[PDB]
RNA sequence: GCGGAGUGAUCUACCCAUGGCCAGGGUGAAGCGCGGGUAAGACCGCGUGGAGGCCCGAACCCACUUAGGUUGAAGACUGAG
RNA sequence: GCCAGGCCAGUCCGCCCAGGGUGAGUCGGGACCUAAGGCGAGGCCGACAGGCGUAGUCGAUGGACAACGGGUUGAUAUUCCCGUACCCGUGUGUGGGCGCCCGUGACGAAUCAGCGGUACUAACCACCCAAAACCGGAUCGAUCACUCCCCUUCGGGGGUGUGGAGUUCUGGGGCUGCGUGGGAACUUCGCUGGUAGUAGUCAAGCGAAGGGGUGACGCAGGAAGGUAGCCGUACCAGUCAGUGGUAACACUGGGGCAAGCCGGUAGGGAGAGCGAUAGGCAAAUCCGUCGCUCACUAAUCCUGAGAGGUGACGCAUAGCCGGUUGAGGCGAAUUCGGUGAUCCUCUGCUGCCAAGAAAAGCCUCUAGCGAGCACACACACGGCCCGUACCCCAAACCGACACAGGUGGUCAGGUAGAGCAUACCAAGGCGUACGAGAUAACUAUGGUUAAGGAACUCGGCAAAAUGCCCCCGUAACUUCGGGAGAAGGGGGACCGGAAUAUCGUGAACACCCUUGCGGUGGGAGCGGGAUCCGGUCGCAGAAACCAGUGAGGAGCGACUGUUUACUAAAAACACAGGUCCGUGCGAAGUCGCAAGACGAUGUAUACGGACUGACGCCUGCCCGGUGCUGGAAGGUUAAGAGG
RNA sequence: AAAUUCCUUGUCGGGUAAGUUCCGACCUGCACGAAUGGCGUAACGACUUCUCAACUGUCUCAACCAUAGACUCGGCGAAA
RNA sequence: UCUGAUCGUAUUGGGCAUCUAACCUCGAACCCUGAAUCGGGUUUAGGGACAGUGCCUGGCGGGUAGUUUAACUGGGGCGGU
RNA sequence: CAGCUUGUUGGUGGGGUGACGGCCUACCAAGGCGACGACGGGUAGCCGGCCUGAGAGGGUGUCCGGCCACACUGGGACUGA
RNA sequence: ACUGCAGGGGAGACUGGAAUUCCUGGUGUAGCGGUGGAAUGCGCAGAUAUCAGGAGGAACACCGGUGGCGAAGGCGGGUCUCUGGGCAGUAACUGACGCUGAGGAGCGAAAGCGUGGGGAGCGAACAGGAUUAGAUACCCUGGUAGUCCACGCCGUAAACGGUGGGUACUAGGUGUGGGUUUCCUUCCUUGGGAUCCGUGCCGUAGCUAACGCAUUAAGUACCCCGCCUGGGGAGUACGGCC
RNA sequence: CGGGCCUUGUACACACCGCCCGUCACGUCAUGAAAGUCGGUAACACCCGAAGCCAGUGGCCUAACCCUCGGGAGGGAGCUGUCGAAGGUGGGAUCGGCGAUUGGGACGAAGUCGUAACAAGGUAGCCGUACCGGAAGGUGCGGCUGGAUC
RNA sequence: CGCGGGGUGGAGCAGCCUGGUAGCUCGUCGGGCUCAUAACCCGAAGGUCGUCGGUUCAAAUCCGGCCCCCGCAACCA
């Protein structure tokens, strides 16, 4: 599934990429595109917010359907599976048997031409889109809903998965994909099956112009910095920093949750 | 030098949208064909193909060395590399 | 014009004075469209000042949209004039065509009477249970009343059999009900006659709200087919350049012309009918989705460079006449090849990953409007605002200067050459603003140098050297790609011959045919390249200009990259790779008092921060100190409560 | 004995006619040391450093030629 | 009768649990709306006297700010005073 | 020591020799040798014989006899049966 | 080839329960743990113990053996899917198609290596305690890689029967696994006999230096292959291949 | 503590007051690596190329043969060309010697440190592998009996 | 050179600013245990407290002077 370029270059010796024997029509759907642009980490001030962000390929956002509520009862079937610049996973363009296009999160093995359902009365299959009351205990799910109707929000990305653990009264216990257990309304959805592309990870970009094309800037550590500009900056040689490691703006390393927020009702066990 | 209120990104730093430009040579990746090899394979030899922060080299962009300039042709340049 | 300016002078001038000079339906912009961004009705937020933003409206560097060739002035010209085109709108005629009322064809319901759903379901049936109650068996316990038996301190145990409230298991009736499915009607449904072909609808045209399609998009790489251009050439018109030859093809010049329209080639691209319809907020014959029949190699349609015709009975031109050297008049031939694009077919094709605007415009659908419309020809008209002179790699711009600096785009000829390098030239420009002399030292910029050859110097700094095409040949080491153009060598000019198809490109005259912008053979003329053999010349054949020095051992950084504009380009920064910490989602983090924003139209294989810095082998011990994470037994500790 | 070693030109070996630099070692580490990473490493470098071939006015040791100044004449005509 | 432990009313305080109606929701639908991912209102789905905010109060706080950091001295610094 | 070979392997026409022959040459074809050890490295004149041994074997090549090679080192031809 | 037969032979997918550990809650109070004896350690902030619920990984008690299958290494929770070999019977078919096998290729315990995941228990390294003259150990308390999974590499073991493969022949006795089979066919006995293929013990001839082997040969013979030539140096250096 | 009988293991027989392993220190011998350095051998590519054969040319010389008496034929000297030994240049291959320093090996006396193996050798031992440790070795995983147990 | 720390039994270390009494481990000697040696056990012994010169009734101790040893600094041109 990764192809490894061969060493012709010192920009390609240990490098790799995706074989894309999964993507069939590499061209998008032209009715459920919309323009995108790239903000170079500024917010509406125009300041820089995030940094290390700017340069990269230009990018064409595709309308990723995250809800799934209004077509329950009616089958699909999938026509294509594609690319998409603006995530990991890939995406697959859905025919309803209404006449209506859209595009689903690809899960792993949904091959081009399987049909998939929605609703609670749907079979536990990879794509099928259910109600957490619908589904069975032990199964791996992506794209759960938070709140009822609020679209999806967790395990989303390529590889990820979350385990169903059990409904109490009105409550599911799930293990997300960072390993700690949270709560939610079992009238949250979910679709069943886990995300593909899960190789993705082990791909090696070869040279730094690899990553300016998908918009990563360069990153200065702040140890060779001057003190004006970062904590750690100053010293004759190369130092350590001066003090314990802290960020551009002096926090110390630490949790950082908000330890009252209102989410901790929900929350299980911490990740480790 | 300190404070208050304003002016500046037509220079320069970075970013955003939209256009344009890069003579001529060389090398020969993936893939794909053919033949060999086998039970099938790996693998091998040829073709095709034209990759690459690839090579030599004008425009273009730089500024490493040296000589000249140093009340300059010029408040940072010229010649030769 | 000449007293300032111009680095001298000046009769000249980008200087000074007066007058004149810029002509657009089509060029570049607006009146058309939107991107990043700006402003922003209400709005939200903020003590005030104000911040941000929705609807909206601006905003090209992009999209859409109609003109070419010649002539003319001292100064403008795709603008004026001539010839020939194209685009939008207006009026008036002529002609046929389709419409409404009319009429007219197509479609076409609706009420009330005949059966099942047994759909509905009072009851009923099948099933299990409380199978209620109750009749009544067995199991357990220290109660317990009767009778058989016993000790005593006289109150009860045991032998307790029976039952009593009896625990439990559990036998039968299981009425009454639970529940399911069959399951009475009226009530909902459909069929036939049936209101009746009745009510009603549709059938000119426009539709711009709204739906849909298109518009609509990356980078790299060619190939094939063309054309511009360029070089020859049939043919035409001329020359004798006072030199040894040269009298006509020996030499010189010409050997032309657009948009538009016609045309449909090379090359590309495309299934069509019928039905149904949860979707495209309303609707839809459109779009989407599904199904059937046929075609599926084809036919047909679209598109499309080019060739060809017209434009052109015109314009232009070599030259010749006359010629204040100004304006004028006449004006020949114009065929066939080669080479060849950065241009065109091509918004195509192939490959790749990093996955490559929007809106208007155009087309279509219906909502709706609708009694008059759409069409052909002819004629006559309307085509608005701004720019247009001149410089524009510069003496007219940015540099205080008529300043060796800087300034985006388009075009871009010949010979040699791989080439937009380089040399010399064409078209066309220019000699640019102090000069004239003179063999001083010395400085600068170039050149040559006997013998030696780094002895110079901090240091081979600078210079010298190598350098091209073709052919042999090429090490350690290696991450198997490299190193490598390693290193080190050999050939190179001209003439003749092989050589008349030597070979390879294109392919004229002449050979078939589904007759075409067609095919096959054919090989002319015109160009390209290499080799072998023989000869010739010089000191030298890469000929001038142009054009790698190579090898070896260490250190640092893996590598390409970036940096102190103006003394530091590096061993510094970055980098792919690694590890740790944080973050469960208007997340963490950052900008903001806040709202709001970015993060991200992302969701732990993700994002932020920290350190290390390709790859290989590895990364040992210490938690005492200070941080971080967790905990809460104890000690100390604020306001508040208490008083 | 190091981009780290003061003593110090440590000592031994190699290279040179002769080497405070260079290369290989020794360990007596003033004061190396494992992600402020340790030790290596093919390729790469207008980096630093040492050696060789070739080549040369860098040098022994200079000489000559041409041009722009300098110098002379006419014009204009500053500066610290 | 320290009455230590215990009774029933008060009264209020302290946890603890539940509720919904304040309040919250960048959950959803509809309307203002003709064009609206703003805003507001209506309804619903949740959370919930918590959170957020005001006043008072303790901690932490080179993130920022204002400042201080002696003199003598055979120059100053180090040493000493 | 695992790949060696381009007059190399074969053919045709010529040349050359006392004689066949890539012995040589022009052209044509693409063969030839190799694990039964090609190519390479080490050593060595070979034999009748001699020494040993029950024999088979092992060692050896000196006197004598046969053959080969050479004549300071390398190359070349001439004269001649 | 047909018909039967036995089997932890192999691969994949799903799935079960006991137990250990941890988490949550209840009860509960001062010890627990560990040893030859102790200490380190855990706990009093509520441990160990006990009850209920949950998470997760690994190994599969009884069956179970001396027994089975596989070329060897190896193979046992269950079910399903796919798949290899063996034996017996028949004698239907082919008609010597056989054996061995230099080089070569494939498979090949464990440890180890790479990339990714997982991690209960165990446990190199490491730390503390104890013992000891010392204790870089044995014993104790912890504890990382690893052990597990996917996909590759590695190619070695006292990889052993310390016994290469094939074939024929040479007393028996006695167990056990898989068939077939008359007769005694009920003597129900699933006993006896016969025959074929395994796997053990004991024993004659024969062999052996002895120990022992002995129809499963280390006996009697034939075919092919690998290997040995005193002990060290040394399965090491150098060269090469991976 | 000592003794007796039987049985078991043994690498002991000077008979456990036995045997025996590995570092370290001193000495000797042989050998591997090493910046580099000194020799030998056989080739290869190219440059230059003597003699000589062969092939050409050959105005200079030439008795026999021919002649029309001028010469002709044929020959030679010289010259050119292929091949060509020796030599030169270059990059490799291969076989040895030395080499500061460094790795192990063997043998030495009556040196130092432990006690790994042989008995259940005092923790059964060996095999493969990995980590660790002054050293014999230890520990983990798997294996074997060439060990024990009822 | 400046500054601050040290010197105690054969060796490694306490005791010292507190002036009145020098101790611990290992070592050494003797005795046990052993065939003998280690290891183990028992009993002992051993010191001008760096020198000198002061305060003091009294100094290892307090203070100055020299001697060795160690550590930290010797900077700006
Ligand atoms: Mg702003
Ligand atoms: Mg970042
Ligand atoms: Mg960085
Ligand atoms: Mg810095
Ligand atoms: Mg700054
Ligand atoms: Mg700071
Ligand atoms: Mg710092
Ligand atoms: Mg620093
Ligand atoms: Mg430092
Ligand atoms: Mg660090
Ligand atoms: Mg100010
Ligand atoms: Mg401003
Ligand atoms: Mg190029
Ligand atoms: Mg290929
Ligand atoms: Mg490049
Ligand atoms: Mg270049
Ligand atoms: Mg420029
Ligand atoms: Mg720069
Ligand atoms: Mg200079
Ligand atoms: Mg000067
Ligand atoms: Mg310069
Ligand atoms: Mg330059
Ligand atoms: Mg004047
Ligand atoms: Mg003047
Ligand atoms: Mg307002
Ligand atoms: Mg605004
Ligand atoms: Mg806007
Ligand atoms: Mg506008
Ligand atoms: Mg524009
Ligand atoms: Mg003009
Ligand atoms: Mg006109
Ligand atoms: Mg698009
Ligand atoms: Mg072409
Ligand atoms: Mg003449
Ligand atoms: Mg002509
Ligand atoms: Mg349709
Ligand atoms: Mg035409
Ligand atoms: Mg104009
Ligand atoms: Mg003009
Ligand atoms: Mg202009
Ligand atoms: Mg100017
Ligand atoms: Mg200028
Ligand atoms: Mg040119
Ligand atoms: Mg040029
Ligand atoms: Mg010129
Ligand atoms: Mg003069
Ligand atoms: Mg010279
Ligand atoms: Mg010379
Ligand atoms: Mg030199
Ligand atoms: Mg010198
Ligand atoms: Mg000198
Ligand atoms: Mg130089
Ligand atoms: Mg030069
Ligand atoms: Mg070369
Ligand atoms: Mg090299
Ligand atoms: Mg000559
Ligand atoms: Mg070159
Ligand atoms: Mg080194
Ligand atoms: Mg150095
Ligand atoms: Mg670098
Ligand atoms: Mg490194
Ligand atoms: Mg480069
Ligand atoms: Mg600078
Ligand atoms: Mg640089
Ligand atoms: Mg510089
Ligand atoms: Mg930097
Ligand atoms: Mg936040
Ligand atoms: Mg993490
Ligand atoms: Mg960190
Ligand atoms: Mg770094
Ligand atoms: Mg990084
Ligand atoms: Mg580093
Ligand atoms: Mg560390
Ligand atoms: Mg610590
Ligand atoms: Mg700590
Ligand atoms: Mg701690
Ligand atoms: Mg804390
Ligand atoms: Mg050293
Ligand atoms: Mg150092
Ligand atoms: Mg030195
Ligand atoms: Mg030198
Ligand atoms: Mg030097
Ligand atoms: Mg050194
Ligand atoms: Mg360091
Ligand atoms: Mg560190
Ligand atoms: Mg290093
Ligand atoms: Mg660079
Ligand atoms: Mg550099
Ligand atoms: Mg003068
Ligand atoms: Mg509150
Ligand atoms: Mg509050
Ligand atoms: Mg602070
Ligand atoms: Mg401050
Ligand atoms: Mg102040
Ligand atoms: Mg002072
Ligand atoms: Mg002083
Ligand atoms: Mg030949
Ligand atoms: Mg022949
Ligand atoms: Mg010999
Ligand atoms: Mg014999
Ligand atoms: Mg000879
Ligand atoms: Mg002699
Ligand atoms: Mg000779
Ligand atoms: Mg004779
Ligand atoms: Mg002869
Ligand atoms: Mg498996
Ligand atoms: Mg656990
Ligand atoms: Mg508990
Ligand atoms: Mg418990
Ligand atoms: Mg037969
Ligand atoms: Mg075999
Ligand atoms: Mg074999
Ligand atoms: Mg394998
Ligand atoms: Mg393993
Ligand atoms: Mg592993
Ligand atoms: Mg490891
Ligand atoms: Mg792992
Ligand atoms: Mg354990
Ligand atoms: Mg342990
Ligand atoms: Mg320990
Ligand atoms: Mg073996
Ligand atoms: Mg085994
Ligand atoms: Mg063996
Ligand atoms: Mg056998
Ligand atoms: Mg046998
Ligand atoms: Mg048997
Ligand atoms: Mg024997
Ligand atoms: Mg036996
Ligand atoms: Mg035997
Ligand atoms: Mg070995
Ligand atoms: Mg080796
Ligand atoms: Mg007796
Ligand atoms: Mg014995
Ligand atoms: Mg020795
Ligand atoms: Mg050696
Ligand atoms: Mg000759
Ligand atoms: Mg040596
Ligand atoms: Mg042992
Ligand atoms: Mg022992
Ligand atoms: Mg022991
Ligand atoms: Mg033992
Ligand atoms: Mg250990
Ligand atoms: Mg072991
Ligand atoms: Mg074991
Ligand atoms: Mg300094």
């Amino acid at each position: 599934a990764i192809r490894k370029y061969k060493p012709t270059t010192p920009g390609r010796r240990g490098a790799s990429v995706s074989d894309f024997a999964e993507i069939t029509r590499s061209t998008p759907e032209k009715s459920l595109v919309r323009p995108l642009h790239g903000r170079g980490g500024r917010n509406a001030h125009g300041r820089i917010t995030t940094r290390h962000k700017g340069g990269g390929h230009k990018r064409a956002y595709r309308m990723i359907d995250f809800r799934r509520n209004d077509k329950d009862g009616v089958n699909a079937k999938v026509a294509h599976i594609e690319y998409d610049p603006n995530r990991t996973a890939r995406i697959a363009l859905l025919h309803y048997l209404d006449g209506e296009k859209r595009y689903i999160i690809a899960p792993n093995g949904l091959s081009q031409g399987d049909v998939v359902e929605s609703g609670a009365n749907a079979d536990i299959k990879p794509g099928n889109n259910l109600p957490l009351r619908n589904i069975p205990a032990g199964t791996l799910i992506h794209a759960v809903e938070l709140r009822p109707g609020g679209g999806a929000k967790l395990a989303r990305s390529a590889g990820s998965s979350i385990q169903l653990l059990g409904k109490e009264a009105s409550y599911a216990s799930l293990r997300m994909p960072s390993g700690e257990i949270r709560r939610v309304d079992v009238r949250c959805r979910a679709t069943v099956g886990e995300v593909g592309n899960a190789e993705q990870a082990n791909i090696n970009w070869g040279k730094a112009g690899r990553m300016r094309w998908k918009g990563k800037r360069p990153s200065v550590r702040g140890v060779v910095m001057n003190p004006v500009d970062h904590p750690h900056g100053g010293g004759e040689g190369k130092t350590s920093g001066g003090r314990h490691p802290v960020s551009p703006w002096g926090k110390p390393e630490g949790r950082t949750r908000n330890a009252n927020k209102s989410s901790n009702k929900f929350i299980v066990r911490r990740r480790r």
